[PDB]
């Protein structure tokens, strides 16, 4: 099992999947380790070893903070890294069907984590099932997160910002220069990613450097116009300056700040990232993408409205309860271990927690919009309200607006609304269909019948798996039995979208129009 | 001959022929001493007697007031202008009685509107002879003082205590109690109905102890004391009467000397300065209106309503489809009686600027956001219509609804109506729709007279508003007939059923414009 890469030589393994074989290569180095002198710099292209890389283990995950609010609880720990953490973490993975194809479309996964956490080695990103079932190559990479990936002194080559985005980019260049050795087709590449991964993907639609490096895009629960997705340059270097004073790295010219920060033990970077912004929010992104003048030329929303982006089909969508996940990270009244019925005023306190900088008039205007009950008996009205507020403002409305404004340039867009709750999901039922819990289905996890899903969830996952393959290969997410419902194109006038659950595959119009038309045409005025 | 002996003296009236019958009418019976000279700005003083015979055979004088002059010759505007001479000597009332003369007829008593600044009972659309003829009820109407002559307020000071016009109405109610049995009516079946400021007056009479024994039920058309125009807080009342003193040259420090100074002033200097007493003001500003005087009103009206200190009786309440459109051609930029009045978006908020002069710009943008979730974002009319609705919902509809809910919650049966039919003879343009005040014709049965080019549908619809109003008067239930009319159900605060009125179909519906009123009741007060 040995493949010659354009620079180098890797040994992989035979995984046996569903009766056949997928050959995979785990932890291929795609960049020099960004240590010491290179901490905070753009990833630098590798020199050529030859020897043989045993690409037979997931590589190290990038340095990051780890959520430990619930020790020994699957629902939070399943997003925690599962390989050792090092700054030596710029590696990627490749799953390939067996026997080896000759021009097979490839899907490159980009994980989410609020640009602060995440790794490609998580079980729910296992590429073997895709490769097996749909005969695509799957590739996924580790990029830097947190200040190690996004610390910004705009314009200074060292610390330019967006270094994790350049990590992703360099992996995409690796697939361009090497996937054809693996049997992949470089002219047929589809980015799919979720959360910050999806926002990352949307940012690759705008960066000129990334233009030639893929074909299509799939954006799950994220896009760069999300309020958490982009940091202004003013915010970004207030944040890096406070990181400097928190580490004792306060100097007067930027370069000396930077080398002081480079002779700091990584845990003193990581354990101070939490304090750089004074009014955090459960969704605060401490160090995220900025308009760096390199990766991002100007501010993304105008590049989108001006139309200077790559022109291709995109697939975009959201889950029904995107917001509930974050309500337990400090909204009063809310618990993983009770039903979380709240009053109107626990509601209002929750809104302060998520909208700290908003006038009281503005928080009540929110409440007004989300309190026109259809059934005012319903106890859990306010629960549902607050979750829906967080989810709409942070994910659903930005995704709708993004594909709305993307489609009006002759590009074909498909939008989905995922509404099934995993029968083995470990969070309470009141949280519904949570942020991130379609990924098990996009990666075909429930196809393992030994695994505990329900035949229904298996059929559903097989549907979503082939729709995204077909979108990757063809640019149209058709299902090619034609039992299936056909999925039409989102365009601003009609705005049609497709519903994903086990009961049915309905087709619907103008998703949450009345909620989002607040977040688009009123809130920005408060 | 035609003579009735009243306690104050005997009066003479008129035979009128109505639909091959006769109602007998007594027009312009005095119910009080003329509020002249020393009596200006004070409560109505009781009449004593005359030994002569007072022929009640013409409408009396209307009360001193300013007049609508923006549209000379336009029946739509002038139909509301007073149609008799104007004079402080104006406290007179009218009595329509069916023939043969009734023995215990229930009595409808009408209180007119006009923003407490204008109006009079002698208008053609308040003619009670049809009701008397068709439903066999006595109809009674009265003139009460409007404007500063009616509502000048130095609270506490008998010389001008506030609310004299309301006391005028009340003294007319006392006249009905003391005298109507001589005409054949039942003093213990007496329903007050009124419109606009008249319906506000009716709701206040439900609040006021002194009116409690003077009537039995109440009908409220497009009006209620909780409308934002109906009541002025005590202070603000006294500050306008103060500035009126300042404009006429009546600023004294012994506060009664002010009242003397104005009492020697010529009526039209007072009328002439009444508009200026409020800085700015909307097309709906009530310059001198009801106030918390501590006599007619012992507390802020909304307090009394919450505490349940009001008369426990049955009520009929409703509104019109387009309560607001009238007020747009009176100051909103881009509106006219004569073009279709398609306006732009913030021509729209020059409109809100005009009708909400004291609201923040965040509040006005929120009003706009609430009213611009179009069903058809390519419909030109859309903004025009929105503004009508805004002015309408805020000023009449949502308060009527709110009043009926809270009134309903104390155990009495309320009935709510949505009046939805445009008079074919309506003179205003069609874009104005079912305007404020244009139900009154149908309630008073003018469409029953088959000689004024009304539609047959309109006759039928007037006949049923008439017999429903009369049956509510007599029986507490606005049934038309048991067996092929729609049940008019009670307004209960849970369901909030109401009955719509128009020529095509009467239906029961629920929660009239609940999504708008929600904004007015529970977001706007926080702004
Ligand atoms: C910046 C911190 N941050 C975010 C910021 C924006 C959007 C999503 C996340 C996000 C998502 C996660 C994870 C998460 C969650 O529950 O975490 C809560 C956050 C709040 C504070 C620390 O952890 C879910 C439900 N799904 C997913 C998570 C992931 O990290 C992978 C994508 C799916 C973790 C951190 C996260
Ligand atoms: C402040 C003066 N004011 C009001 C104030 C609040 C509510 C209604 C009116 C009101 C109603 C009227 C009259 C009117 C109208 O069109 O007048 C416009 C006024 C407003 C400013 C200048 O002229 C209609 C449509 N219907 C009715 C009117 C009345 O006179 C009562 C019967 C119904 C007259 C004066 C009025
Ligand atoms: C759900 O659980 C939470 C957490 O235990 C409860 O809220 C806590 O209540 C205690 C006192 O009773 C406070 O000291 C904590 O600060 C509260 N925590 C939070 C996060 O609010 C809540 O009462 C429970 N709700 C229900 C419906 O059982
Ligand atoms: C006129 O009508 C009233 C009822 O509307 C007649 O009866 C009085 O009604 C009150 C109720 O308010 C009762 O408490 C009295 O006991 C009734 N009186 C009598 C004598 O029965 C009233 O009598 C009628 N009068 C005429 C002349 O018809
Ligand atoms: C409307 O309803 C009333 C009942 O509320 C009908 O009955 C009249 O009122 C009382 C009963 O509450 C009876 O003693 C009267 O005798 C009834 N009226 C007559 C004329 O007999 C009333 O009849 C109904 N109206 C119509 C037009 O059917
Ligand atoms: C240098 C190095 O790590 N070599 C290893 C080798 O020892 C191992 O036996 C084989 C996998 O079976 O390939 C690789
Ligand atoms: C028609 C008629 O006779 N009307 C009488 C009149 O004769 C009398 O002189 C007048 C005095 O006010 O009262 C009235
Ligand atoms: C890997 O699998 C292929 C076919 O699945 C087989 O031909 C090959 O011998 C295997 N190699 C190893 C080292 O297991
Ligand atoms: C790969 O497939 C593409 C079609 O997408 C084709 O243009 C190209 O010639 C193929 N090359 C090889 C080596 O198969
Ligand atoms: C950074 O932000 C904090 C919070 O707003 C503020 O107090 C501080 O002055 C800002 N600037 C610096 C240099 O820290
Ligand atoms: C930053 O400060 C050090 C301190 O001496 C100096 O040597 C270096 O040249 C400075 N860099 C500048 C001014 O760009
Ligand atoms: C999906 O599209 C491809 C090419 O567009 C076609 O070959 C395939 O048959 C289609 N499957 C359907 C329509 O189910
Ligand atoms: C009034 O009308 C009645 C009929 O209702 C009639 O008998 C009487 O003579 C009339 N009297 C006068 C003075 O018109
Ligand atoms: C009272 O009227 C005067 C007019 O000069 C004005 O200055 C003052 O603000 C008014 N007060 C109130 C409470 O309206
Ligand atoms: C309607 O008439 C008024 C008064 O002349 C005018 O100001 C307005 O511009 C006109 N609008 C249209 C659309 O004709």
């Amino acid at each position: 099992i040995i493949i010659a890469t354009k620079n180098g030589k890797v040994r992989g393994m035979n995984l046996t999947v569903f009766g056949g074989t997928v050959t995979a290569f785990l932890g291929i180095p795609y960049a020099q380790p960004p240590l010491g002198r290179l901490r905070f710099k753009k990833p630098q292209s590798l020199t050529k070893w030859s020897d043989i890389w045993n690409a037979t283990k997931y590589a190290n995950s990038c340095c990051q903070n780890i959520d430990q609010s619930f020790p020994g609880f699957h629902g939070s720990e399943m997003w925690n890294p599962n390989t050792d953490l090092s700054e030596d973490c710029l590696y990627l993975n490749v799953w390939i069907p067996a026997p080896k194809p000759k021009n097979a479309t490839v899907l490159i996964w980009i994980y989410g984590g609020g640009f602060q956490t995440g790794t490609s080695s998580l079980h729910v990103y296992d590429g073997k099932f895709l490769a097996r079932v749909e005969r695509v190559i799957v590739v996924s990479m580790n990029y830097r997160v947190g200040a190690l990936g996004f610390l910004a002194l705009p314009g200074n080559p060292e610390a330019p910002g967006n270094m994790g985005l350049f990590d992703q980019q360099l992996a995409l260049q690796w697939v361009q220069k090497n996937i054809a050795a693996f049997g992949g087709n470089p002219k047929s590449v589809t980015l799919f990613g979720e959360s910050a991964g999806a926002a990352s993907v949307s940012l690759h639609l705008l960066s000129p450097g990334s233009h030639s490096l893929f074909t299509r895009a799939i954006l799950q629960s994220g896009s760069f116009n999300a309020p958490w997705a982009v940091t202004s340059l003013y915010e970004a270097r207030n944040r890096t300056l406070n990181l400097a004073k928190l580490t004792g790295c306060s100097r007067e010219n930027e370069t000396e700040i930077i080398k002081c920060l480079r002779n700091k033990d990584p845990q003193e970077i990581l354990l101070n990232e939490a304090f750089v912004v004074p009014y955090g929010t459960p969704l605060s992104v401490n160090f995220g993408p900025t308009v760096d003048g390199d990766f991002l030329t100007d501010m993304p929303d105008i590049l989108l409205e001006l139309g200077q982006f790559k022109k291709t089909q995109i697939l975009v969508g959201v889950n029904k309860d995107e917001g509930t996940a974050f309500l337990v990270y400090g909204a009063p009244g809310f618990s993983k271990d009770n039903n979380s019925i709240i009053t109107r005023k626990e509601f209002q306190e929750g809104l302060k927690i998520f909208f700290p900088g908003v006038s009281e008039f503005g928080k009540e205007s929110i409440l007004f919009h989300y309190t026109d009950w259809v059934d005012d008996q319903r106890p859990e009205n306010y629960r549902e309200a607050l979750g829906d507020v967080v989810g709409d403002y942070n994910f659903i409305c930005p995704a709708l607006e993004f594909t709305k404004k993307f489609s009006e340039w002759g590009n074909n867009a498909f939008f989905y609304y995922f509404e099934h709750r995993s029968s083995k999901l470990p969070w309470p039922e009141w949280m519904g269909v949570m942020h991130g819990y379609e990924i098990e289905f996009v990666f075909g996890l429930p196809l393992e019948r030994r695994d505990n899903y329900t035949k229904a969830e298996e059929i559903l996952s097989r549907s979503i798996v082939k729709r995204w393959a077909n979108f990757a290969k063809y640019g149209n997410p058709n299902e090619t039995q034609n039992n299936s419902t056909s999925w039409p194109v989102f365009k601003s006038t009609e705005q049609k979208y497709l519903t994903l659950n086990t009961e049915s595959t309905r087709i619907m119009t103008k998703l949450r129009a009345q909620q989002c038309r607040f977040w688009t045409s009123f809130f920005p005025k408060v």
